[PDB]
């Protein structure tokens, strides 16, 4: 008797990537057509990453990294919705489902509206959830910053965990 | 009990004006901020975090800068647009806390005065209601004092 | 009832050998300058709990034009927020928190901020989440300029 019962948590992802090389960036698992690419070990999903560290961040389980380091070949070069389920996975193993996520996509180009929706419904997939308990958002800096500048693309997400 | 979290980021470069709007109060200033609305960056990362929080996409969905009848919009008026809609879908606010990140001008006189208004447009109590301000020490953009940056984070409760 | 919050900090390298962050001292070529000790990553944990509560940012409380908190020590900062935080009514649900520097690395130094942090917060380790990331040598932080922290706070009702 006398447990604990309707837990939340909250957790908070930060990634960036710089541009590098390519035809095309994948954010939220969506490939977009752009003259840059994303430099990363993987496909350089900023948001997916971000996603993926908010909701170990809320179980406090460390990071990405701390569950699929570099020296690990099964995880090489691995799709990074793969990633995020396997991520889904190991949080729900430790008691914890999700309520809902919140990210925003920082980045001067390429546009990002017409892709959202088509990122909501991945994720939404991904995470096991509704498609209504999942937002992605865009935004640009005016032209400031390394963003602005079209060094890097960023990405801010949030997560609200609750107990299984 | 549910609840729902979210998250606005925000940022208006400066430009030519005599005063900025933030959290709904006009501070003089050497600059403005230059926005399709009134540069409002407090209410605007606001609105963004519970549009975020209940899945409703972002201020420019549904206040479009290409729609001439917002040009110059009163960023109080699009926020009490987003309380309603939240609530339409079943949401009202439990606490909203936020960060303005400006070099310049001080905001320390003003913070109490934001928080009576963003309170009065979200229907909650000023104890809902948090407002900070810091620099980053003359570092970024915020800190040459190109622009100025706002953090909101909200959480929702059901109606 | 529960309340969230978040802080954001960021303090500017300095001439110095090591930077306090998670009440850890880790040697570095630079120093970070600060009022206080410079722990960025306890000031924007105290400003997500003060936030959160609706109490303000640490500076109303602990003001830089006090010289009594010239190079405090921010874990003393951070359980006197703790404390007027449950005055208040809230406790700490969980906290989560992101280190965004180039340098020093950090990996090493974690598990003993958590620690800390957890003891100050009043809560267990598995309450407290602290990770690492760079901007891949982008922006002020990337330009090994300075250093920020991300925090975010959940409390409960007490
Ligand atoms: N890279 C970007 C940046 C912003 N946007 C969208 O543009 C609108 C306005 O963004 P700004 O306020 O940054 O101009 C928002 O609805 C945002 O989601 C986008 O679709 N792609
Ligand atoms: N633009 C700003 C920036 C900070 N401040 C206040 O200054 C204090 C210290 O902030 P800094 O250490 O970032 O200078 C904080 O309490 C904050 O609320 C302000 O009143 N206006
Ligand atoms: N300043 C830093 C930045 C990152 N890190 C480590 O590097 C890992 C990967 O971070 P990046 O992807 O930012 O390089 C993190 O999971 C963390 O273990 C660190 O230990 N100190
Ligand atoms: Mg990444
Ligand atoms: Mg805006
Ligand atoms: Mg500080």
């Amino acid at each position: 008797a006398h447990h604990h019962h309707h837990h939340m948590r909250i957790g908070h992802g930060y990634d960036v990537h710089r541009f590098g090389e390519g035809d095309f960036i994948t954010l939220g698992g969506v490939r977009i057509p752009h003259k840059h690419g994303l430099v990363a070990h993987s496909d350089g999903d900023v948001l997916l990453h971000a996603l993926s560290d908010a909701l170990l961040g809320a179980a406090a389980l460390g990071d990405i990294g701390k569950h699929f380091p570099d020296t690990d070949p099964r995880f090489k070069g691995a799709d990074s919705r793969a990633l995020l389920r396997h991520v889904v996975a190991i949080v729900a193993e430790k008691g914890w489902k999700v309520g809902n996520v919140d990210a925003t996509i920082v980045a001067q180009a390429p546009k990002m509206a017409p892709h959202i929706e088509t990122m909501r419904g991945l994720i939404a997939e991904d995470l096991g959830v509704a498609v209504d308990q999942v937002n992605v958002k865009a935004t640009t800096t005016e032209r400031l910053g390394f963003t602005g500048r079209e060094e890097g693309i960023a990405v801010h997400a949030v997560a609200l965990l609750m107990a299984r």
